[PDB]
């Protein structure tokens, strides 16, 4: 398999400081479909889809944020393929 589906989520200084923009950049310059969407705890959660590869590349940008950013704490996993997006999206 060279296609994953990612799910993330990351806490900490993550909203208010263009977080799903710099994602949405990020994914689009990268391939990735799927979504970049704020909680309403504060956190930051991602589902994406592509080359697996591509998907750990923009794992490090989500673990790293925009400068104003600051990523505390994070959780991600890593599951089969679905298709299920057509672009990148911001919730």
């Amino acid at each position: 398999e060279m296609l994953k589906r990612m799910y993330a989520r990351v806490y900490g200084l993550v909203q208010g400081v263009g977080f799903r923009k710099f994602v949405q950049i990020h994914a689009i310059r990268l391939g990735i479909k799927g979504y970049a969407k704020n909680l309403p705890d504060g956190s930051v959660e991602v589902v994406a889809e592509g080359y697996e590869e591509a998907l750990s590349k923009l794992l490090e940008r989500i673990k790293q944020g925009p400068p104003a950013a600051e990523v505390e704490k994070d959780d991600y996993s890593f599951s089969e393929y679905k298709g299920e997006f057509e672009d990148f999206e911001t919730y």
